[PDB]
């Protein structure tokens, strides 16, 4: 008889290396790459060996619609003792009264998480207010131009931003006490992805209650130093925090959604009194609303990632990202960089190219040809969203590799050393100014032994740090 | 000096039984808890281990937002080989034209997918209809009641049901065609999570052409057999497909969109066309829209599955799935079991339980009880949702295990015996009849040597087969 | 010293036929049009002459923003006097006890009164149920196409009609029960512009509450029958009342809007009980939120067409109304011509005259060259919106001046030669089948000495009688 | 036999006094106290005897449904003769060429003539900026709080109002110019309903191009003014222009709706052009989207006060109201009261109490009571909602009936009169402060006979001058 279905047994039991040798090869040549680059990119970073192990498992297979204690099928008996085992780490992890906060670590990333909270909060075309995209705002804190609404945030949800202050560098929170109360508000977004300095909770939550509108953080990008206490805590003037279970907390891609239980209002002469109803609707907006089968075998890893966090390991190399940025960020102003708002409280910091007479766009794509990694970002006060004079570095994902402050400023010799790259092939342009035209020149022969030069060092010094994971 | 940095490294490095012993044992826990289970629930299915290799690599460490040619971040040369070699393995997998179908792999799951269509064809408060939830249609095709929205769908978009015909157990699709004209659709959803027999792709094209609207499928529970060729195919019907990357498809939890490029319309006179720019406006809901940094590691899974897909072997597992169907669904008609609409022409059955005298709310809890799980549904004619005599069985999930027709036939009469402790159960309650009366019951001491007497003899049974992963 | 400021003294106290002859030409030229015309256009009156005298005096003057107790600047104080004087005559015209009814008088016309409870009740994208535009459902119950929604009903609100039976002619009860199920409507619309029938408020009343939405009625058309008795009335099935107080009023163009005040839940065990709370919501939805100035000189007329209403004249006035229909409808019915669902209840029937081999858009069009007036409409059953085959005919403007039934036979009559017209200039246009040849063949020649001489009898019987107002 | 039926005949012929004495006493108690009042409610005005004629005629009866040329039922020759003879009239007020302005002469009221705009070209949710209402812009120009959306412009509509500057009392134009490139405006509104000087329309235009929004103008307040040219029109500026057919143009209560049509866009390399598209969006909102039967009878009266608008008379009155105002203003000004924003350009002045050391809550109650009647207003920097410490008064009621800068002195003095006794009245309250202790003090016997003593004063001075229309 035809028996390949014992074959077929083996298919599914076959290794990757030998099932795909394509996708095999596309895994170790990144691997490489990681390996060999000078990582800055503010929202990277290395995950644990022990969470890429969780990760792809058997949890993988069972669907557990629903919640603990809320299943829909017969099965969910260990799925329940992972998800309340990890939405009890993120409790511990941030150091929260269970009885005041309560989590939901379903949200399949970052940008599902935040959504899930309007939908639950603020209902359709309920007024929204985040920072500005081009001022260091996320992309579902809002944003939509004269002609189209881009973010889902803003299409669903009427959203209206709130901007940096350009002569100082900071969130200009006069002028959002001042709009709001044009606006009206629903929910107020204390949230970045570019913002080198801390957040006024405190004063965001004056705000927020004069205007009658709920207070969310996005600590997305800060979840691992809120975690480690390297920067003031949202917990305890925000009403819900979502965060993105990656970046600097080193976990798999995921996110959570914390909100705060217990009592709400006064009443000094009713006597009884209003209670926090958010637990009920933001789990109600992530399922049955908005998501179907959590992911556990995401949650497993964000589970271990949750312990990997509050041990004291993660507690000092939190503190040596900030040390490793300000390094960084006062090694670049000596140089002669403007570091927007002169420095940083957290693991980024925005140079503002305008002080070496160039922008992060031409920057950027010569740093990357170099095999040392960002991302460009506008300036405050920047005259066009279409050349950004900002470049965005950061630390936590070098920094997870072993780099310390010494090293750091070598990171920030060779990066200069890119900089110069940049103004050269920009002075051959020069007058034939078009960013088609500088992507060229770079790829040219003339300075294809200038690049190569440059990136045969940066790629020596990153080979002799380790890569977490293989 | 205190080095625990070099421990810090450890840590990074540490494998998972190490790190985290409080999860490995919950993974090795159900590992084991799925081994000795006969899994029948529709949507489930066991991953290749070529696929959860995948899943936990270096991969997951690139963001990577934006698509191939249109990152924003340099770094996406590798995750570019993949998601181009993804979504071109996705086009061969179905056999479309490339040139007449595009795809995009990066929604996160399936429900995100779903929703993600909404978003780019339909815009907030546009008209969409769908299977009822009651009758076997998803949540996100559309579902509220007179007192609250409950799917997100139904919270932005306006949606209204299409029933099945009580009498028969079909899709109604007269009395589709008929409000339709009423209720002026601007997207019908042609899928299921819970239906025996084909649509009628070729009529629902015709109500949709006829009512101006998009024709999307839902072929999430069947992608794995319209692959194989057991199921007719809706992509010559359809304008979009949407799919979930596992259940049939035995992938890693991902989503996939396919929407057809092209030329729409004709104009005999105009001389020049319209053209499909689907492919535009899915993208862009997609992202900057309503996602994030793509989760590059679950494309590497989706990839490999895909490959997977296209082999022989596949071909003949998803011949075998719709074979242990009828199998299974013969011998329960054989022994007095209304199967509804009377067999299945995919892989799965909805077997109405009021043929026995009982309901799958009690019979659900008894048989997970015993090792065997499923899930109960409404039949078509049900009294009321709250007592479901349904039960949804499907084979996918076993006969991936290696089950054949004659094993089948093991579980049917396993399956039985199920039921018969249920209606004992159900005659001590009798008069006083409440499911938490029932389920204590069970629980209680009477029942108790009887349930583990069935729930030896279908683990037994279980465990002579194998179990992909591990 | 240059004064023409005693002339502007004068030009503000000269009479109409001095200030401006040209509208006083316009205006003495449409008089003698209505009293030389036979007037059965169902939704026409003749006004009052104590109506038109209140319409135009000083009460146009004082602006009076708000309501009685309410007002926001001082001199309100006859205003008042009136405004409630008037809501007083209405509730007093279809006894209602006031603890039970309250009503508000400022709606500009009648789609401004349905629109305001749409908004006070219903709030935007609510679903709203009403009669299909093509069955005889006003624009305002909601009208939308494929293409574009086009009431402001159906922009603003989430609409879909339900049908007449175009086998019997009567509104389909049956399936609006049953679609109501899936479409879960909040509020059902229980009026009509062309029904020749009683509306089963008894029944609309058990579909609304099984789905959890209100029922309110728009009398429009039938609001003098009602006030007479010769029509059941909606008051005592209904949560809303909106209607027109002209057409079967006589009065002037504007609206009210009647609206339960009370006690609307039980709650058997709990003691207190919940009250109906419309009267807030629905006041606040004309003032301050779709209105300004009410037009206190149009509430005059009002309150008098209201006390002209519960006169022993206008009890028997409605009475002739509906006898003076059905010996129309009789003579008609008689004469070979098919009236749809057989009869009339009210004051208008829809003769369908395809039973004569014609359509109501060329009959209409000859029957006014005639200068008989009405206008058509689609019947129960019509194959094209585009060529409707229904007239709809109505006494009550005829009736206003004297007609009986002796009269009205006369009258059906003459509307039978003109269709016997219609179908010669129908039969020369025969094969060349198009509505602007016919429109010109009628204008032609040929007729126009056909068409003198029918249309000079018309004049000499309508010239008969008197002409309320001149 | 019984015939009632030729006495029903005389009820409709019957004259007001006789049918209906109760409203004819309300309306000859109105017309006295208008005559012995001075009215300075800046909105109110005496309607010309001559539209008061055709206010009340057989117009009333005739409906007719659509627009010239696009009726829908036979009869509306002469409604034609009209509604295109008023439309004419109308582009003549205002000196438009009809190749580049159309006219829509249905909306029932002011109020519903902005809505219909806003229907027609920003479609529902769309963003509107108009001036804030306590700053000095009318209802529907958007007006909501932290609570509920009041305006039905709020409601259907995402508004956000621009506000006035309360150190020199103008709109703030720089503050404009940059919310809205926050809000992003699909239509700016430049009218108001309480503002003393001229609009930029010039500057307004800037900001809604810079935005990509349409400017409408909402000349309601000022019609008469912009009519006669005593101040810059609108209509070189703004895309459309809404207006009340009454205030300051002296007609009946109505409104009209000013778009232009021609070409909007240059291309000057595409060759062909873009062309206004306002009046077919404009209409269809009108009819057959949110009115129904047109109130020819309110046409009629329109058409009569635009011809009486384009007088010689007319175009004194009006340069009379502009100099009775300054004679007001400076009267007061000169007398130590703070007019906001120094004086006035157009026809009213709001006056800031604050100076005399009161509140026009006070105040206006208190002058009611001598028969000099007006308003309260909130003052560019109130301290609270509650306390408004403004009246607004305004020439053009007074001067319609021969006031003149001598006589309005007088006023003035009166006036000031008034605020002695509310300070009077406020000092016996003084530590005692509630506004219904206020409320009764005053109707109190100590001053029952002081406010007499003025009352009579006042009635003795206005009863000297006529009174259009009786
Ligand atoms: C600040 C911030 N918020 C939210 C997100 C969510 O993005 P993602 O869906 O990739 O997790 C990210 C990125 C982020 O940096
Ligand atoms: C028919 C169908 N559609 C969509 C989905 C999406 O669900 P999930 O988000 O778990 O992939 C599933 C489940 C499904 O069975
Ligand atoms: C049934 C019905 N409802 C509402 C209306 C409102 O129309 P209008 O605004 O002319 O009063 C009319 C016409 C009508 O006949
Ligand atoms: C400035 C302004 N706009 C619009 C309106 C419309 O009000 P109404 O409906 O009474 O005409 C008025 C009042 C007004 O003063």
């Amino acid at each position: 008889d035809a028996d390949l279905w014992s074959s077929h047994d083996k298919m599914l039991a076959q290794p990757l290396k030998d099932s795909d040798v394509e996708v095999y090869n596309i895994i170790k040549k990144e691997s490489n790459r990681q390996r060999v680059g000078l990582e800055l990119i503010a929202s990277e970073n290395f995950a644990s060996r022990a969470v890429l192990e969780a990760l792809g498992s058997c949890l993988n297979n069972k669907y557990s619609e629903g919640y603990p204690g809320q299943r829909y099928y017969g099965g969910t008996e260990f799925i329940d003792e992972l998800e309340t085992l990890c939405q009890k780490r993120a409790l511990q992890a941030y150091k929260l009264d269970p009885q005041c906060w309560g989590v939901n670590v379903q949200p399949y990333s970052g940008s599902p998480a935040n959504f899930a909270v309007y939908t639950a909060l603020v209902e359709p075309h309920g007024r929204i207010m985040g920072l500005d995209l081009p001022d260091g705002g996320h992309l579902t804190h809002g944003f939509m131009t004269d002609k189209k609404k881009i973010s889902a945030t803003s299409i669903f949800f009427e959203s209206m931003p709130y901007k940096v202050n350009p002569d100082t560098g900071y969130i200009n929170y006069d002028q959002l006490e001042e709009n709001a109360r044009l606006f009206h508000p629903k929910l107020i977004i204390a949230g970045t992805s570019c913002y080198s300095r801390n957040l006024e909770y405190a004063r965001l939550r004056k705000i927020a209650d004069e205007n009658g509108a709920y207070l969310m953080a996005d600590m997305a990008h800060i979840s691992g130093l809120v975690a480690a206490g390297v920067v003031p805590s949202p917990f305890e003037h925000c009403h819900v925090v979502t965060t993105t279970t990656h970046k600097t907390l080193r976990g798999c891609r995921a996110g959570m959604i914390f909100y705060r239980k217990g009592v709400k209002s006064v009443d000094p002469k009713t006597g009884k009194e209003i209670l926090y109803n958010l637990e009920s609707l933001i789990n109600s907006a992530v399922f049955p609303g908005l998501q179907g089968g959590p992911h556990n075998h995401a949650i497993a890893g964000v589970a271990v990632a949750l312990k990997q966090a509050m041990t004291l390991e993660f507690k000092v190399y939190q503190h040596q990202v900030v040390a490793n940025c300000r390094a960084l960020s006062e090694a670049l102003t000596e140089l002669g960089y403007k570091i927007v708002t002169g420095g940083s409280d957290n693991h980024l910091i925005l140079v503002d190219l305008r002080s070496k007479g160039t922008d992060g766009g031409r920057a950027e794509k010569v740093l990357e040809a170099c095999s040392i990694a960002c991302n460009k970002n506008t300036c405050p006060g920047d005259r066009s969203a279409l050349r950004p004079s900002g470049l965005r570095l950061g630390t936590p994902a070098l920094t997870s590799r072993g780099l310390l402050e010494k090293d750091f400023q070598k990171v920030a010799h060779f990066i200069h050393r890119g900089i110069e790259l940049t103004l050269q092939i920009q002075s051959d342009t020069g007058v034939r100014a078009t960013l088609k035209e500088f992507k060229e020149r770079l790829a040219g022969d003339k300075y294809q032994a200038a690049v190569q030069a440059l990136r045969e060092e940066v790629e020596s010094f990153a080979s002799l740090f380790p890569l977490p994971g293989l």
